[PDB]
């Protein structure tokens, strides 16, 4: 039997959990013994996991479990830490990508004896990535960009987006949303149409179900994909569209989508721009408008047009946060597979190609 201990979150305002009480009650069904820690900012209550079956444990318990305890987290370790790390550790762990300080964080494992397998980089016996959050990051986009642009509709420019706050459960977005979007609607405003790079991948398939779910149609929805934008921009339909949400990460350089040039006109329609995929140290971002990573305190930033309507921009990092039942669920369970392969984990290929890419990094530190 495989022990795997759930930490506790630290990272300011993450409520999201590697493992849900839904996932632990399906690995305590295979025989597996379950460790969480009672966590002040989860989005879930310690009472669910209880109810499945967990063993609860103090939040920072880990740092003194037993050396045979697999552990498990999303986000990576504090800097501050120095400790040496003894144990096994799912996480996402950034130290892989020359982040700062990264010869560092492995040497916590070299000296502990740890092995670290990284989250970011779980790839299935197809090569394809075992889990992330792509669905919803689409979803919480989608929901941003249609608030913003019925919040144009209703609101004078000198006022922007209010500060947004993670919600329970997805019924309850999707609520406030239709609001806005049909006392929008009310006021005689020209439907909106969306258009939608990506839109046939995970990310594009939330942004649709959002839209879909708060009554917008596939007529007003353009979904584009590698096809549409193979001709190369920029492209005339981006400021054509009333939102535009981005749900794909390009970084190589190529032709931009848009640029300020295009959008100085008096006859753009384009209000609400959500770059799904937002990184402002992209080397060549193709939505080359804006320079802020926005966050949900402060949710939109103004592009700075000489012509047209007030324009935003939506570049929040941290989408799938809208929504962190729903985001750890599918991620949870996009995991469950892997981790039910962690009894032969010496030789399940999904957990040795992991182990092999911690030695290579780990030998050239
Ligand atoms: N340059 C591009 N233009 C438009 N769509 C793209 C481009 N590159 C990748 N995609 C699509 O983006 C989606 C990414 O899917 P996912 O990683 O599941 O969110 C897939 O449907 C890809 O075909």
């Amino acid at each position: 039997a495989v022990t795997l201990h759930l930490r506790a979150e630290t990272k300011p305002l993450e409520a999201r959990a590697a493992l849900t009480p839904t996932t632990v009650k399906k690995l305590i069904a295979k025989g597996f013994k379950i460790y969480v820690e009672d966590s002040p900012q989860s989005t879930f209550n310690i009472n669910e996991y209880r109810q499945a079956g967990a063993i609860i444990v103090p939040a920072g318990s880990w740092k003194t479990a037993p050396r045979d305890r697999i552990i498990i987290g999303l986000k990576e370790m504090p800097e501050t830490d120095t400790f040496p790390l003894v144990h096994e550790h799912i996480q996402f762990a950034h130290c892989y990508k020359d982040q700062a300080g990264w010869q560092n964080v492995l040497m916590r494992f070299i000296k502990g004896h740890g092995t670290l397998y990284d989250l970011e980089f779980l790839e299935n016996d197809q090569g394809r990535r075992v889990a992330a959050f792509g669905f919803y990051a689409g979803f919480a986009g989608a929901a941003l960009g249609v608030r913003d642009w019925a919040f144009k509709q209703t609101h004078s420019d000198d006022e922007d987006l209010p500060a947004v706050s993670p919600y329970p459960n997805e019924k309850a977005l999707v609520k406030d949303v239709t609001k806005d979007y049909k006392e929008a609607l009310a006021t005689g405003a020209r439907k909106p149409t969306v258009l939608i790079i990506g839109a046939l991948g995970r990310c594009g398939s939330g942004a649709i179900d959002l839209l879909h779910k708060v009554g917008i149609p596939d007529a007003n929805i353009l979904k584009w994909d590698i096809k549409e934008t193979s001709r190369g921009g920029p492209f005339d339909e981006i400021p054509q569209a009333d939102i535009f949400i981005n749900c794909i990460y390009l970084s190589k350089p190529i032709a931009p989508f848009t640029n300020m040039e295009k959008l100085n006109n008096p006859n753009r329609r384009l209000r609400t721009v959500v770059d799904v995929s937002a990184d402002t140290t992209n080397p060549h971002n193709p939505i080359p408008i804006y320079t802020v990573a926005t966050v949900f305190n402060k949710p939109t930033v103004l592009v700075p047009t000489t012509a047209g309507p007030k324009l935003s921009v939506i570049s929040i990092d941290h989408l799938p946060s809208l929504l962190p039942r729903e985001a750890s669920e599918f991620f949870s369970h996009d995991l469950l597979p892997s981790l039910e392969l962690l009894p032969q984990r010496k030789t399940a290929p999904v957990w040795v190609r992991a182990k092999k890419l911690f030695d290579r990094h780990c030998a050239r530190v």
